[PDB]
DNA sequence: CGCGCGGGA
DNA sequence: CCCGCGC
C-alpha cells in the first residue's frame, strides 16, 4: 500500500463505480487519488493478503467476517467522533464492534423480508399460523401459500428463531462459544412449526433457491422469503409484488439474521486518516450513498439521513423493519460450527430423518463440540509457528564447527589447486561467468553428465539485499541453528533482508503481469540482473527486524542466541532456499529408475497448469474430487492399476514410497530440519496419505518445460525441485530463476533445490534444445487439500476400507456402462461423489485434519524454525 | 490427442 | 476455474 494514496476493495455485486465516483470527488478537494478495485474471491484473499502487511487500505464486507479479521490483528481501531457515531442507527455501530473496540463504518442494512404477490394476495398473513388455512385457500385456486429456500438455515433461521433460538449468547461484548441456543424450547417450537407445514403438504422439502425463486416469479405462489438481492429478477417479471414484516409466530416476531456491509481500515495502511476523512465525509453522507445507490442499489442503509430517503421505498423500509426485529450476525470464525449443525437439523427434521427433538439436540451438542475444537487448533497453530528446533547450538558448538568449516576450506582450496579448478562432478564451475547454455554427453545408460559451459556472459553481481557470508563463526552460528549442515568448506551461504524479499517478490509478479502471464521482457530484464550460482551448493537465510506488517511471523519473544556477528543482533533467521548438488551414485540411480518405471507404466497423469503456460505430468497420493467415483489416494490411473494387475495391487505404491523417500533422504542428511518440519505439520489422520515418512504427497515431472514466475500458494511450507537428464546435447536456457534472491542456475548432474514456494517467487526460463537432449524437472511437494480430504476419508470410512470402496465404485461405474451405457455411468458416479462429498463434509466439520493449517489465511505458515538472535 | 463432462464452491 | 478423466 503507497502512502498518499487509498486503495479500496469491493464485492463485484456493488456500486464500485458509483464508490469510484465518490473517490474522483475525493480526489478533487485532497489531490489524494482513490483507486476502486473489485477482486474476485474477495472474502478469502483480502486475509491472505494482509496478514502479509499488503492489500488495501480500505475493505469493503459483510460486518461478521470482520471478528475474524480484528482476532488476526488485520484492522485497525476506528476512531469516529461522538457527533459522527450519531448520523448512523446504534445498532449498526454494535455490527462492527470486537473486544469494546469499533472496528468498520457500517454502510448498509440487509434482512429478509416477506415478499408477496399483491394479486393473489392482497393482505398478506401477520402470522405464521394463519398460513395452514391459506394454504388450502390457495391449493383450491391451483396454486400455493408460501415457497422459499428451505435448504440454508439462513432461509428458516427466522422462524426458528423468534420463539427463543440463538446461535451463541452475546453478554458484557462477547459471544460465548460454550452457549448455543439450537436445543431450547422456542427453537424446537419453530422448527416444529416448519415441519409440521411440510408433514401438512403446504411446503416441500426439497423446496431451494431456484425453485422458490422461479415459482414466486412465475405467479405460482402468493409469497417467498428472500432479501433485496432478489428484488431485480422480480422486477424483470409480470408479478405485482409487496415487502413487508415477515410473519410472527407464538405472537412473537420472525427474528432474521442481520447483515451490515461494513468499510474496514487495514492495520497496515500508512493513510489511516486519509481513510477515516474520506469515509466519513465523503462516503457516509447523502451525495456520497446516493452516487453509490444509484449505481447499483445499497439497500438499508446506516446512516440516518439518506435511510429516511430510501425508506420513501416500502420494500427498503421492511427491510429495516425486519433488521430491527433481527439479530445481528455473530461477527466470529465458530458461525461456521452453527451453520453446519443447523444445516444437518433442519435437513434431517424435513425429511424425517430425525424428529425435531433429536434433531436439534444433535445440533447444539455438535455446534458447540465444533466451536470448542475450533479456538483449540487455532492456540495449537500459534505453537506450531512458533516451535523451535532441537538445540545443538551453543557458543562452544559454533567455535569447533567454525574450525572443522575452516579446516575444510582449506582442503577444498588445495584439491581445486591440484585440479586446475574447481568442478561440479565433470562441470566446469567458474563464478566469474553466467552459464546461458551448456552441453552434455550421455557416454553410456546412466544419467547424461553436464561437461562444458557453452554460452555465457560476466556474471552479474549480487543485488543489494544479498550478502555473502565471508565468516566460518557465522556460517556455523546459522548452520547449527537452522538445521542446515551443507558439504563442508564447499558452500556459501547468503543472508537476505526480508523486507527487499518481499519488495522483490512483488516486483517479479509485476513483471510477469505485465509480460502478459509469461517469460517476456520484463522477466527477462529481471533475469539478466540474476547472479549465476550454476554448480554451487548454496543456502540462503532470510533476517526479519524486530518490530520496534510483513510476510514472515518469527515470534520476538521466543529463546535467543547471541550471534558472532552483531549485525544480526534484533533479528531472527528462517531458511527460504537450499540448493544441493547430488553426486551421481547409488541415490541418483535409485531415483531416476523409479521416474523412469513410473513413467513406463503410465502411472502419470498429463495436465495443464496456468492456463496453457506448459504441460505437466503428475502422480502421488492425490484425491482428485473432480473425478466422482474417486474415493482413495492417487490419481485414476493409480486406481485402476491396484485392481487390473496380475502380479502385485501395491506395486505402484512401493516404487512412490521409494521414489519420495529417497528424494526425502538426500535432502535430509544436508537439511536436518526438513523432518523436524514434517514431524511439526502432519497430522496423525495425515500420515497414511504422505509418500511413506516424508512431507510430500505430490510429485511432478516436466520434460523441456518452461513455467512462468509464480508463487504456489496451496502448497507446503518448503518445496523440493530435482532435474537429471537424459541424452546428449545442449540446453540454452531452462535456467531456474529466484529473482527476490537475485540468482538463477543452471541444473547439472542432479541439481536439487529446497526452497518456500509459498513465499518466494520462482521459475524456469523457456529452453532450447540441440540433439536429442532432454531435461527432466520434478517437485516434491505438499498438496493439503488432497491429504485433508483423504484424512477425513479415512475418518468417515477406515483408511484400510478405502480401496475396497474404491474397488468397488470403479466395478459398480464399469458394470453400468457396459449395461446401460455412458450417461448412465455417469449417473452413478454423481451419485458417488455426493456420497463422498457428504462424508468428507461430516469429517469436515469434526475438524479432522491431514495437516496443520492457519485459521486465518486457510494456508500454512509462511516460515518454520525462526531463530532469534540477540547481542547485548 | 481433442474436447466432451465433471466436482467443488 | 482448474498441477482431471474418459469417450
Ligand atoms: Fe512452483
Amino acid at each position: 500500500i503507497e502512502e498518499g494514496k487509498l486503495v479500496i476493495w469491493i464485492n463485484g455485486d456493488k456500486g464500485y463505480n458509483g464508490l469510484a465516483e465518490v473517490g474522483k470527488k475525493f480526489e478533487k478537494d485532497t489531490g489524494i487519488k482513490v483507486t476502486v478495485e473489485h477482486p474476485d474471491k474477495l472474502e478469502e484473499k483480502f486475509p491472505q493478503v494482509a496478514a502479509t502487511g499488503d492489500g488495501p487500505d480500505i475493505i469493503f464486507w459483510a460486518h461478521d467476517r470482520f471478528g475474524g479479521y480484528a482476532q488476526s490483528g488485520l484492522l485497525a481501531e476506528i476512531t469516529p467522533a461522538a457527533a459522527f457515531q450519531d448520523k448512523l442507527y446504534p445498532f449498526t455501530w454494535d455490527a462492527v464492534r470486537y473486544n469494546g473496540k469499533l472496528i468498520a463504518y457500517p454502510i448498509a442494512v440487509e434482512a429478509l423480508s416477506l415478499i408477496y404477490n399483491k394479486d393473489l394476495l392482497p393482505n398478506p398473513p401477520k402470522t405464521w399460523e394463519e398460513i395452514p388455512a391459506l394454504d388450502k385457500e390457495l391449493k383450491a385456486k391451483g396454486k400455493s401459500a408460501l415457497m422459499f429456500n428451505l435448504q440454508e438455515p439462513y432461509f428458516t433461521w427466522p422462524l426458528i428463531a423468534a420463539d427463543g433460538g440463538y446461535a451463541f449468547k452475546y453478554a458484557a461484548g462477547k459471544y460465548d462459544i460454550k452457549d448455543v441456543g439450537v436445543d431450547n424450547a422456542g427453537a424446537k417450537a419453530g422448527l416444529t412449526f416448519l415441519v409440521d407445514l411440510i408433514k401438512n403438504k403446504h411446503m416441500n422439502a426439497d423446496t431451494d433457491y431456484s425453485i422458490a425463486e422461479a415459482a414466486f416469479n412465475k405467479g405460482e405462489t402468493a409469497m417467498t422469503i428472500n432479501g433485496p438481492w432478489a428484488w431485480s429478477n422480480i422486477d424483470t417479471s409480470a408479478v405485482n409484488y409487496g415487502v413487508t414484516v415477515l410473519p410472527t409466530f407464538k405472537g412473537q416476531p420472525s427474528k432474521p439474521f442481520v447483515g451490515v456491509l461494513s468499510a474496514g481500515i487495514n492495520a497496515a495502511s500508512p493513510n489511516k486518516e486519509l481513510a477515516k476523512e474520506f469515509l466519513e465525509n465523503y462516503l457516509l453522507t447523502d451525495e456520497g450513498l446516493e452516487a453509490v445507490n444509484k449505481d447499483k442499489p445499497l439497500g438499508a442503509v446506516a446512516l440516518k439521513s439518506y435511510e429516511e430517503e430510501l425508506a420513501k421505498d416500502p420494500r427498503i423500509a421492511a427491510t429495516m423493519e425486519n433488521a430491527q426485529k433481527g439479530e445481528i450476525m455473530p461477527n466470529i470464525p465458530q458461525m461456521s460450527a452453527f451453520w453446519y449443525a443447523v444445516r444437518t437439523a433442519v435437513i434431517n427434521a424435513a425429511s424425517g430423518r430425525q424428529t425435531v427433538d433429536a434433531a436439534l439436540a444433535a445440533a447444539q451438542t455438535n455446534a458447540a463440540r465444533a466451536a470448542a475444537m475450533s479456538v483449540a487448533l487455532a492456540s495449537e497453530y500459534q505453537l506450531v509457528q512458533n516451535a523451535q528446533l532441537p538445540q545443538r547450538w551453543s557458543q562452544s558448538a559454533r567455535k569447533s564447527l567454525a574450525i572443522l568449516e575452516a579446516t575444510a576450506r582449506k582442503e577444498a582450496t588445495a584439491q581445486m589447486e591440484a585440479a586446475g579448478g574447481s568442478f561440479c562432478g565433470q562441470f566446469p564451475v567458474d563464478p566469474a561467468f553466467k552459464v546461458l547454455s551448456l552441453e552434455y554427453s550421455a557416454p553410456n545408460p546412466d544419467i547424461a553428465r553436464a561437461i562444458r559451459r557453452v554460452d555465457s556472459v560476466p556474471n552479474p553481481p549480487l543485488p543489494s539485499h544479498v550478502v555473502a557470508i565471508q565468516s566460518t563463526a557465522v556460517d556455523a552460528d546459522l548452520s547449527l541453528a537452522m538445521g542446515v549442515s551443507l558439504t563442508p568448506g564447499r558452500h556459501t551461504s547468503y543472508l537476505v533482508d526480508a523486507r527487499a524479499l518481499q519488495q522483490s517478490n512483488s516486483a517479479a509478479v509485476a513483471a510477469r503481469k505485465a509480460d502478459g502471464d509469461k517469460w517476456g521482457p520484463a522477466c527477462d530484464e529481471m533475469f539478466r540482473g540474476c547472479r549465476c550460482v550454476t554448480g554451487q551448493e548454496v543456502v540462503f537465510y532470510t533476517a526479519v527486524k524486530e518490530p520496534a506488517g510483513s510476510l514472515f511471523k518469527p515470534s520476538f519473544d521466543g529463546p535467543a542466541f547471541r550471534p558472532s556477528w552483531g549485525e544480526l543482533s534484533g533479528k531472527a533467521t528462517g531458511v527460504v532456499a537450499c540448493v544441493l548438488q547430488v553426486p551421481i551414485g547409488k541415490e541418483t540411480d535409485i531415483i531416476c529408475a523409479e521416474y523412469d518405471n513410473l513413467v513406463s507404466k503410465g502411472q502419470f497423469a498429463t495436465v495443464d497448469r496456468f492456463g496453457g503456460d506448459h504441460t505437466v505430468n503428475m502422480t502421488g497420493n492425490a484425491l482428485i474430487q473432480n473425478d466422482g467415483k474417486a474415493i482413495s489416494k492417487g490419481y485414476a490411473v493409480a486406481h485402476r492399476a491396484r485392481v487390473t494387475s496380475n502380479v502385485y495391487g501395491k506395486a505402484n505404491d512401493v516404487s512412490l514410497q521409494r521414489l519420495a523417500e529417497t528424494v526425502w533422504s538426500v535432502v535430509e542428511k544436508r537439511l536436518s530440519f526438513m523432518p523436524a518440519y514434517r514431524d511439526l505439520v502432519i497430522t496423525e489422520q495425515g500420515k497414511p496419505f504422505m509418500l511413506g515418512a516424508t512431507a510430500t504427497n505430490i510429485i511432478s515431472l516436466t520434460e523441456n518445460q518452461g513455467v512462468m514466475l509464480h508463487l504456489d500458494t496451496d502448497d507446503g511450507v518448503w518445496t523440493i525441485i530435482l532435474w537429471f537428464h537424459r541424452h546428449s546435447g545442449i540446453i540454452a536456457g531452462g535456467e531456474f530463476v529466484l529473482p527476490s534472491l537475485g540468482i538463477s542456475f543452471q541444473p547439472l548432474d542432479f541439481t536439487i533445490v529446497v526452497f518456500a514456494a509459498n513465499t518466494i517467487v520462482h521459475g524456469t526460463r523457456p529452453l532450447q534444445t540441440t540433439g536429442k537432449i532432454i531435461r527432466w524437472g520434478s517437485s516434491h511437494f505438499l498438496r493439503f487439500k488432497d491429504v485433508n480430504a483423504l484424512a477425513q476419508l479415512g475418518a468417515a470410512y477406515g483408511v484400510d476400507e478405502l480401496d475396497a470402496k474404491q474397488r468397488d465404485q470403479l466395478e459398480e461405474v464399469d458394470a453400468a456402462n457396459s449395461k446401460d451405457g455412458v450417461g448412465a455411468a455417469r449417473r452413478v458416479a454423481s451419485c458417488m461423489a455426493a456420497e463422498r462429498k457428504a462424508a468428507i463434509e461430516a469429517q469436515k466439520a469434526a475438524c479432522v485434519r491431514g495437516v496443520v493449517m492457519n485459521p486465518c489465511t486457510g494456508r500454512m505458515p509462511s516460515l518454520l524454525f525462526w531463530q532469534v538472535w540477540r547481542k547485548p
